[PDB]
């Protein structure tokens, strides 16, 4: 289905296409995170937006670049790494960030609750490629630690 | 409707309402061309994709930052930069961009024609803005320029 | 008055003396407002003063900046760009900074009037600078941007 | 005659061409400034030389930057941008710079007259392009500005 | 009368505001200085303004960074750091710096004087501070030796 | 006792030695500082921590470079830079900083009181060093004064 | 005992607790090795002493750096991430580092014995972090191999 | 046999011996890629060979970078990290590169093979270091990882 | 007629007159080629016009730099380094660039063309130096060597 | 033999083929230099192992540089710059680098001799060049000079 | 004698006299201190010459930028700041350093006991600008203690 | 006399003693030079001395550059790089520069005899140097041109 004509050597290619399947909705979770986290960036007001516009800048920095490396193994494994806005509304299994102009306290808290979502999905996606390619199981690892820091950073500041 | 409580000195409001909507949807067009950009530049393959890679990446980068000031300017009208991919595929005026896995004539005709859309978009909003907020048009204006020139080399590639 | 002896190529010398008159009140207003936006950064105190020291900074470059090129302009235009203080008290149309030692929220929403008067001051300098020679609308055009983006931050503050 | 067979989105081929040849004969005046800005520096000696080649370095950099944008924004428009020194001296309509061997004052005096020619021709452009379209026009805008304020640095060594 | 609710540890209130009331004055007279500075450079003309412009850049450069720290060192002893023009006109004990567009002999000539006055200003205020607190007396030195030097590189333009 | 076989030129042994004793508890206190200032940057929570980290990160970075200056200091002198741990417990004259995860202000509270004995312990290093030498008393008087500003920093969000 | 009130997403609260009690004490011992190679940077003498500086530097602040990134995965867990001397001297399991001023072998043949019990600890820690989540697993494992290669450096000067 | 004197703490002799043996390979293959790029590098020509010089730089960089790591983790294991070409050709299990000059789809198509060679040795030597030591495996799969991608790049441009 | 009124010390004034004469007529082809290597990397199109820009960039900044190390040469040798286009046009050997818009075929052909009369002028002006002075003739050698690896990579292109 | 089909112009085919001949044999001592070089890094031990490595690392990157320029110059001349392992073995007229781990005496005297072979061979190509083409000549002779002070270095060490 | 006829504000000229001849003394003994270091990096040989290289470059660097604040202070106090060898020859109270080609630490003994002289002048000097002026004693006191610290690394070389 | 016990591969020893020699003397007519640079830097008056500092300063860095090239290539000859003052005022054949505090004009006019001495010394060594070895031939070649391109800087000031 999405098995690929070829791929990586020394993967199968039936394997590959599953692996295919979980790296496309990473990615589109991924892409999604680094459109919301600039809403958030954009619409935040109050006592406290400077705050959140320095801890938010490096995240979306961070976050684009982990969108490209993980679209680049797709790539390399034979499939199509899909980044437009109407398939990941199509293929995504969350809803739209829901906040508009508003305070940190109301973004930061609905932004722990979606990275709750990326965060379960990344540590379920390790599993299924650590069966599959080691490679790529490496990957989305040191992905998933710097994304439950970026976590942290947001709770703390809802802490108290 | 778009109209804001408060808008930047010497605007009214219901003027301020008005060049919100118009750079609401510039801002749709800016967030999808670089998820575009960004998909062509991972799907691109064949004999010629370093050229490619090599045209896209500043574009990516330049179109992002565009991203980031017209964001910005609504801020500042008193207006919300929506940012969320489900709000811009529910509000755009045109459809997904159709090419996955393909060669440099593909992507780039067709990214011409996303192009043509976007430019000729920008210089009916700036025709818009000119009557409301010289500011705003100024800064429409140079993007409108950047975006021109990002398309001739897209075109040039394809003369012959 | 003050008609220069001559002036940049293609301007009357009586138009050119109107427009030095609008660009040494612009002066006026910059030096001022760099002057003033370093005594908020020295004396804000309490639990916001690092988020203003952080959005004041880049302000402070930047309008320093700001004041360089519309100096110059005026000398190129056959003016005398007048810097002393003296000079600035016994001619500006507006009183000193009022606010010493005090919080955010009291330094922010003073500064917020402040940047009203500049950007309204702006905005009537473009559009007198408009009916002699687009190259110094253009550069008024641009600062004045930058300053209701500046106003913005300051406004996104005292938001809620 | 310099209509082009296609040019930018939202422009008529006809008013193209009429832009293309205005841009053509700016280009000409630009790449033979930047060419006679070099032979000022190569050439100028006695105890003013250190300032005219720390007045110069900067302009040149400056000039040829403006040369490869206006090239670019004719290709973009359809029409070929003419560098080549036998069309130059046949189209231009000015004559080649006439010191040699010399000190400051006899090089800045004539530098002043050929940027006399040069910023009133950008000033005619700029007034025909705003007619055509804004992108183009606002490019030559800034460029003429920074002309001018070169044009100035020249003359305020020759005051007094 | 400047005496603060609390001060630096080790230092008594009474002496700290002594020490607050000098600080206050040398915050004028550097704030008052690089405002001279940068009408001298941006009102210089004549075959020397090149090397007045290489000249002064640093120095107002350097006297802001100056200002700064006398500014936070006067915020840490528990004053208010007054930056506005209408006080600084109010309690300055000089003239305004009177040349307006003038070739570099009579700026420099002029800057030499100002200079002087500051330097003395400064080398009396070393004498107050090094009784109180030789942590602020050592801040000053450096200041000073500076602006001396500074002096020297005006007066050697005059030397002859 | 701390007496050492030889010292810098133009130093008795035994007036070094008494020097080495005051500049080993000064290395203590500044090591004991940095590590408490990490401390407080890991643990700090609530909606006030960014700008903790924020102000932090300078300080922690600053106070590891004055530890290096000192304790190169004492070895030139002939002395042994003692930096380990246990010897820091077995010396020090204060307690551990005892704030866990906490908010802004119970650890800007307690940091506070923790600068207090650092900068009374450096006011009278200061004064030790100066009846021995003056290259030792210059070096800890430039290190007093920043540590003064940064409690400054500590002591202004407190404020109000 | 040291069970969080809440951790990150995926991991049970009770196995958290677990990890963050070995991360405490690898923090301990990141920090007690970093004020040890200060330490032996500081007292470091004779013909190889500039060798152990350049081996040094670089160690110390790479050493710092895993500091901050274990105490913040700690912070990120739901734990206090200690880092005052006095509870690192209570609960290490160790002793202080014991020599002085010395030359090179000396010091390095003692830092080999502090590394073979820092390399033996982060391999024991990363077969326990290894059940219970694989992004702290995967953090020490990239710090273990740091430190090795380290301790390669030290032994490498020994050998013969 | 390559069993060593001593090696990193907690690993058996025997097994690191066995460790340093799949290195020793790694290390003469990543130095004969290295080598092999160049040669691509300066060889290749025709319509395709700036996008191979593109494609081939920073891949070369990477690859020397690698060899040196393998080569330090050897030399910490206790081994000898082999360098010289002699022993290269003496010990690989592959036939010299054997394309001269020629344009990009011969040198591409014959890289690719090599890539394959590569990731395939790469592969099982990750599989090999994980039974004796998650450092090495760690350091193994980060490579692995790197080297596929490089050969995708090569590999899309064949594709069509 | 060239011969200069004096010249660098040891080498006679006629013999600097022929070495003046060969210099400027150098000087003139690398006026003339870096104006027609920026008049190619405007007017390239086609699918390798990006690879045609990435070769001639480098280009055009080092035939710059070649050209003002010459006109610094002649103007040492005390003669005037004529860089003004009536002059190049009036005084050149061969004729102008003669291709438009084009795709790099077309222009890579003609430029091969115009860099063999480049490096085969170099060649003989390097013979004619040597017999007047070993200093000029170095700093022809290694121009000639660079301008003929920039011809080398034109022609690679064409190769096949 | 190595005669090629075109040459750089100026150089007869013949000749060519000559330069050919003696560059590709120093292309494989400079690439047998820089894996020596590099092997020497990896395997040296004992006291002044750190000595021997801030010696060597600027020297491979230089070598590693050198046989780029050595490269390209063969391909500008028609010939195959070959760079395998495989044919510099088969062709060169050395032994393989015979030290395996050992001290910097042992490692640094078989290096010296290692160099003597290379300035030797590079002497004697420079008086083969010096006769065909002088650019090559001049690139062989800056190479020769670096090569015998990066011998010096070696040298130094083992002086005494 | 060495009276100015004019010298910094606030400072008597027949004391300004008296401190040009200490500090033209004190820059003799820099100038000449620096062109040792440098003729110890040239002759140093042995196995610990890369560690001396080190260790005086950095030396060389800032005793270079020592004298030239120094021969500024001079030349602002009204004195010639002499810099030639004649004159430091036949003015200096030190013999030539004597040692050619050596080992370490024969050079290193020999600068010790140069380093012994320049610190004992420059703390006699410190003490007679003390009683002149403070400005001319702080520049004074800081370059003692940098050069003290650099005596210490020459001495800690020769401990043991 | 000055012949080396061993020299560069290639060089008979006692033809390395007579370029010893001649190096040693351009070495001190190097070491002369930049002390003379200094010392016009220092003591340059009146309303051209910014313009001399602006000229002298990279010539001062280039030249102590310089010095280094060949006092190394001495060193590795075997020589003894003798870099003292009293050596050089005893071996030198030429006078101590003699200007003190002067304008620009006294200055340049002096320091352009000076060059004199030292491009004709150096021109004189080329021809010495051309017969025992191209390498430092070479070298002694790239420096004479860079010398008189100095030189001519200072002559176009005293130009007209």
């Amino acid at each position: 289905d999405l098995t690929p004509k070829y791929t990586v050597p020394g993967i199968e290619r039936e394997a590959a296409g599953r692996l295919i399947g979980v790296l496309r909705l990473r990615l589109h979770a991924l892409n999604d995170l680094h459109l919301t986290l600039k809403h958030v960036h954009w619409n935040v007001v109050g006592p406290h937006f400077i705050a959140v516009h320095e801890m938010i800048d490096p995240q979306v920095d961070q976050v684009r670049d982990m969108a490209d490396d993980v679209a680049e193994r797709i790539a390399a494994l034979g499939g199509v790494a899909q980044g437009t806005p109407g398939a990941l509304v199509a293929e995504r299994k969350w809803d739209d960030y829901s906040i508009g102009r508003a305070d940190a306290i109301a973004h930061l808290g609905a932004l722990d609750v979606v990275y709750t979502g990326v965060v379960e999905g990344m540590r379920a996606a390790v599993e299924e490629a650590g069966k599959i390619d080691p490679a790529t199981e490496d990957l989305l690892i040191g992905q998933l630690r710097d994304l439950e820091q970026f976590q942290w950073f947001v709770r703390a500041h809802l802490e108290s």
